[PDB]
């Protein structure tokens, strides 16, 4: 099942303005990875120029101790995966990201390699909606088109970051969606906000708040520290 | 060709805050359609509650003497849009609005309705997303999954509505748009704006401007009364 096997830390947001990249949830990635992972894998697919991306991940993760590979510089991207010790995806457009991971076969890859073999799995803003059942409930435009929304499914509800409080508001957005049939729930991590799933627990961490959508429902308002484990099962 | 045949009017917002469903684009309205048409065939899909939905266009377009037809009230939508003196395709959710086009074989149909039989058709919002070539620029979340992001193409161009001057700004999100490769220009328009296309002729009529994106350039901005022509070859 999950219980023994399940590792995430899913960041709502790479940045704070005026911080550094990854700055505000450092402590947590080396909590979360701790000196069993020597190097991470990263998937830059959400931006264009992923030799840029790479780059900056790799300044950052080396500094933090770890070797940065990155899968757009292996000839065989779902080998790199099979070998990988931890998987970090970035931030960018969610819908060239997901399209990315469908043409490079690395949607079964990486489910395999987290879900089954139990290796952790980092995710910050695109990379955490392709963690989620599905897509459905990013901010980013429909730059591409991928063959489906459903994406990683490392967690069986859908996730808005950068919630933002109140051009159709966040919160009426999030509504249409419920509006649709056995839509699932949606958690909206603010900016501040990371959600740590280990095995068959969730727990908000960071230092925002987290509103949590459920379909029919008026949402409820969750501190950090929040056990949300019922949304796993 | 297009010359004497193709008539669209495509707005970008149906109600300015403080004003009336369609006010500010009614004299425009009333110029497009004219005389010779005696009842709109509307298109609810964008939204959730059709029925509340056509009621409301209903009200306004009968204040304006047009009788309305909603054609999720016929019992055959493609015999609706074959009988239509005109169409109108109000906002919503841009995603939930082309799917349901495609479910309901409207796609082929309105295309052909107004691109070979001349039938002159009013986009709002969502309703102007869907007039263009795709849905690519939408600004609405992906709540469902169209078969396609290819919309009716009466334009070959894309639009933003309710562009936005300065989570990534309008422009920097517009800008990954045509990172992507062969992507065609991006009309800009702002809330006030609507653009007029009267077989190869298009106008930006409305009281904002409009901002123009092509890949790789500078944007270009244009006043109302700016001649787009160029856009529709
Ligand atoms: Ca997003
Ligand atoms: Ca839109
Ligand atoms: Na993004
Ligand atoms: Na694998
Ligand atoms: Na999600
Ligand atoms: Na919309
Ligand atoms: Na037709
Ligand atoms: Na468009």
């Amino acid at each position: 099942m999950m219980t023994m096997r399940r590792h995430l830390l899913l960041v709502s947001n790479s940045t704070l303005h005026g911080g550094g990249y990854l700055e505000h949830c450092q402590e947590h990635i080396l909590k979360f990875l701790g000196a069993q992972v020597k190097r991470v894998l990263f998937i830059p697919y959400a931006l264009h120029d992923r030799d840029a991306y790479a780059k900056t991940a790799r300044q950052k993760f080396e500094a933090l101790g770890y070797g940065l590979d990155s899968v757009h510089e292996s000839p065989d991207p779902v080998d790199a995966v099979k070998k990988a010790e931890a998987i970090f995806i970035g931030g960018g457009n969610t819908f060239r990201l997901l399209k990315a991971l469908y043409d490079n076969d690395l949607i079964a890859a990486i489910r395999k390699r987290v879900l089954e073999d139990g290796v952790p799995y980092i995710g910050s803003s695109a990379g955490t909606n392709v963690a989620t059942i599905s897509i459905n409930t990013t901010n980013d435009m429909p730059i591409v088109y991928p063959p489906s929304l459903k994406a990683l499914e490392l967690v069986p509800f859908n996730i808005n970051p950068h919630y933002l409080d109140p051009g159709e508001t966040r919160e009426q957005r999030i509504t249409q969606y419920h509006e649709e049939h056995d839509t699932p729930p949606v958690l909206g991590l603010r900016e501040g906000c990371f959600l740590l799933v280990e095995g068959d627990k969730a727990t908000l961490l960071g230092i925002t708040r987290a509103r949590l959508f459920l379909r029919g429902k008026n949402p409820t308002e969750h501190e950090p520290g929040h056990d949300f484990s019922f949304l796993l099962g």
